[PDB]
């Protein structure tokens, strides 16, 4: 089959935050049918990153989500051709991040061409001050619109001093070929940085995702 139980990941992110350019590359592996994945990320340019690494993590593939048999899988259907996604991440203090990921497939390895751009993060805010701890688990709401798939999610970053920092995600997924469209459904997520060094030049990221419906 096109989608194998065990697959790889190759990616390169080029981006900027408040005008500060940077570049990150990574390699990883995951189990598409189990909804689990892991990757090692290395900052190649712009290091050391002057902002909270957490704003980048959800940008570093919904194929890695366990879909039950009674819910159409827009993502696994899209291959070998693949799909691409666009997303705006609106933080409560005005910081806004736009990201895109063009996903292709070469053998058993997915290739990500990522672009990330964030602006208006206050200098004394939790992102520029690196006050974030982690993203809380979430439930993404997916629905069809204009022949493509939308995914919206209320995200929250736990803060070092206590409390949370909210962000609203709005993603558009676009398959590179005609695939069956799903009915309204959900995808639970839980992304975690398992390990990292002092300035985050090296990061080990993990994610577990499962779809569910009414
Ligand atoms: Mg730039
Ligand atoms: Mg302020
Ligand atoms: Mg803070
Ligand atoms: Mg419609
Ligand atoms: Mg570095
Ligand atoms: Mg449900």
């Amino acid at each position: 089959s096109v989608i194998k139980p065990d697959m790889k990941i190759k990616l390169r992110m080029e981006g900027a935050v408040n005008g500060h350019p940077f570049a990150i590359e990574g390699v990883g592996l995951g189990k598409p049918f189990e909804g689990k994945q892991s990757m090692d990320l290395k900052v190649k340019e712009g290091g050391p990153l002057p902002f909270a690494y957490d704003i980048l993590t959800t940008v570093f593939n919904r194929v890695f989500a366990k879909y039950p048999e009674n819910i159409v899988d827009y993502f696994k259907q899209s291959f070998p051709e693949g799909y691409s996604w666009e997303r705006s991440m609106n933080y409560e203090d005005g910081g806004i991040c736009n990201a895109t990921n063009d996903i292709t497939l070469d053998g058993d390895c997915y290739i990500y061409e990522i672009r990330f751009d964030g602006v208006n993060f206050p200098a004394n805010g939790p992102v520029m001050q690196k006050r974030t701890v982690k993203w809380e688990p979430s439930t993404e709401k997916l629905y069809v619109r204009d022949g493509v798939l939308k995914g919206d999610v209320n995200m929250a970053l736990s803060l070092e001093g206590g409390g949370h920092y909210r962000c609203d995600f709005k993603t558009t997924y676009k398959a590179k070929k005609v695939v069956q469209l799903p009915d309204y459904h959900f995808v639970d997520h839980h992304i975690e940085i398992k390990s990292h060094d002092k300035d985050y030049s090296n990061v080990n990221l993990h994610e577990h995702a499962e779809a569910h419906s009414e």
